[PDB]
C-alpha cells in the first residue's frame, strides 16, 4: 500500500505499531528515506480524543526545537477523517532491545539514562508530566534515545504497570507532579540495572499496587559496583514524591556528570 502525505508519497514497508483506532506504520519515501507515520482513524472520534490528538501535534511541532531526544516531525496532514504524521523512523524501541541484550554496558545504560533525563526534562519545561513513562515510549536511533510521546494521546503498543508511581494510586480519590516522571524514569533505570522492575516478581496486580503504596515494603537494591547507579536508583523511588529526587538535580548527579 501507500500514503500521501501533502503531496508527497511514502511506501509501506509494514506495521510496527497499533492503537486503538491508529497504527504506526514504517515506510519509504521516494529517494528512499526511511520514516514511521502515524495514522490516526478520526470518523468515530469524540471531542476529547479529537483534542487530545490536537494537542500532541502542537506539542510536538513546538517541542522540535528545544531538544533532538524527542522523535522529528517532519511533516503532518490533519482533516476531519485522519491524522498522518510523518516522523522519524529508529532502529529499535528501547522495550524490545531490553528482552534480547539480558546484559546491558554500563557506559551504554549511563548514556541512554542521560538522553531520558534530558528528553523528559524538556516536556517539563513545557509544562507536561507525561505520568505514564515505560521503555516503550523511548526509541534508540544513531546512538541515543529519544522520547517518542508525552501521554497526551492514547498510547500506541509495538507490532506495563511496574512502572506506576505511589503519588498516581493514592491519588484515588492532584497529586501528579513531575516527580510522578522520576518514579517511572527510576523504575526504568532499574531494570536496566537490576534485569526486572522492582515489584515485577509481585504476581497479581491488585496486591503489587498495595506493595507500591506501602512504606513498610522494602524496596530492595542488591549492591554493585557503581554506587552513583545504586543512589541513583534510590532516590527516584522514595516513595514521597517531596522527598523524591527531581530531575535537576538528577543531571546534577555523580552518576551522570561523572564518569569513571
Ligand atoms: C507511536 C510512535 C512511534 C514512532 C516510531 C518511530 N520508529 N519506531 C520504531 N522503530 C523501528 C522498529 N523496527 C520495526 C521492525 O524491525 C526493524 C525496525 C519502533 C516503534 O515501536 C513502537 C511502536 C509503538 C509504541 C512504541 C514503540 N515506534 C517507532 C514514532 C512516533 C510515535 C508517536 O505516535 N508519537 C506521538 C506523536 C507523539
Amino acid at each position: 500500500e501507500c500514503i500521501s502525505v501533502k503531496g508527497r508519497i511514502y511506501s509501506i514497508l509494514k506495521q510496527i505499531g497499533s492503537g486503538g483506532s491508529s497504527k504506526v506504520f514504517q515506510v519509504l519515501n521516494e529517494k528512499k528515506q526511511i520514516y514511521a507515520i502515524k495514522y490516526v482513524n478520526l470518523e468515530e472520534a469524540d471531542n476529547q480524543t479529537l483534542d487530545s490528538y490536537r494537542n500532541e501535534i502542537a506539542y510536538l511541532n513546538k517541542l522540535q526545537q528545544h531538544s533532538d531526544k524527542i522523535i522529528r516531525l517532519y511533516d503532518y496532514e490533519i482533516t476531519d477523517q485522519y491524522i498522518y504524521m510523518v516522523m522519524e523512523c529508529g532502529n529499535i524501541d528501547l522495550n524490545s532491545w531490553l528482552k534480547k541484550k539480558k546484559s546491558i554496558d554500563p557506559w551504554e545504560r549511563k548514556s541512554y539514562w542521560k538522553n531520558m533525563l534530558e528528553a523528559v526534562h524538556t516536556i517539563h519545561q513545557h509544562g507536561i508530566v507525561h505520568s505514564d513513562l515505560k521503555p516503550a515510549n523511548f526509541l534508540i536511533v544513531d546512538g541515543m534515545l529519544k522520547l517518542i510521546d508525552f501521554g497526551i494521546a492514547n498510547q500506541m503498543q509495538p507490532d506495563t504497570v511496574n512502572y506506576m508511581p505511589p503519588e498516581a494510586i493514592k491519588d484515588m480519590s492532584s497529586k501528579i507532579s513531575p516527580k510522578s516522571d522520576v518514579w517511572s524514569l527510576g523504575c526504568i533505570l532499574y531494570y536496566m540495572t537490576y534485569g526486572k522492575t522492582p515489584f515485577q516478581q509481585i504476581i497479581n496486580q491488585i496486591s503489587k499496587l498495595h506493595a507500591i503504596i506501602d512504606p513498610n515494603h522494602e524496596i530492595e537494591f542488591p549492591d554493585i559496583p557503581e554506587k552513583d547507579l545504586q543512589d541513583v536508583l534510590k532516590c527516584c523511588l522514595k516513595r514521597d514524591p517531596k522527598q523524591r529526587i527531581s530531575i535537576p538535580e538528577l543531571l546534577a548527579h555523580p552518576y551522570v556528570q561523572i564518569q569513571t
